[PDB]
């Protein structure tokens, strides 16, 4: 007998202002200029 | 007997204001110009 | 008997603000420029 | 002046045979049974 | 001037033979049982 | 000037034969029951 529960991920966990960048939050592979 | 439950999975739990760039989640592969 | 539970994972957890690079929370292979 | 090209990303390269069960390449949230 | 190309990335580089259970590449949250 | 290349990035380089169980490259959050 197992149980598993609640867990939780989060990858930005507020506010996200006046951004001009790349803000990614998982890349696999891939370029990224800025 | 298992039970698996009330996993959550976020990315942004907030606020998104005045972006002007390139705001992603997931990416897989591919280029970004910001 | 088992049980896991609450575990939590972030990787921002406050403002992220007048951003100009790349900002980025997981990243397999790939390249960055900034 | 920036140039990028000739990234390549596979997920599986060669032969996939006889298979019986779940094979999948990317998969975002839900379940599995196999 | 910069030059970025050639990058490369696999999953899996051979056969995948008389598979029977869960061959995933890449999984964001979910669940898997096998 | 810069020159970035033939980087290469592999999870399985050979074969996955008679599997049974959960073979995952890459898992972000999620469970996995085998």
């Amino acid at each position: 007998g197992y149980e598993v529960h609640h867990q939780k991920l989060v990858f930005f966990a507020e506010d996200v202002g006046s951004n001009k960048g790349a803000i990614i939050g998982l890349m696999v592979g891939g370029v990224v200029i800025a």
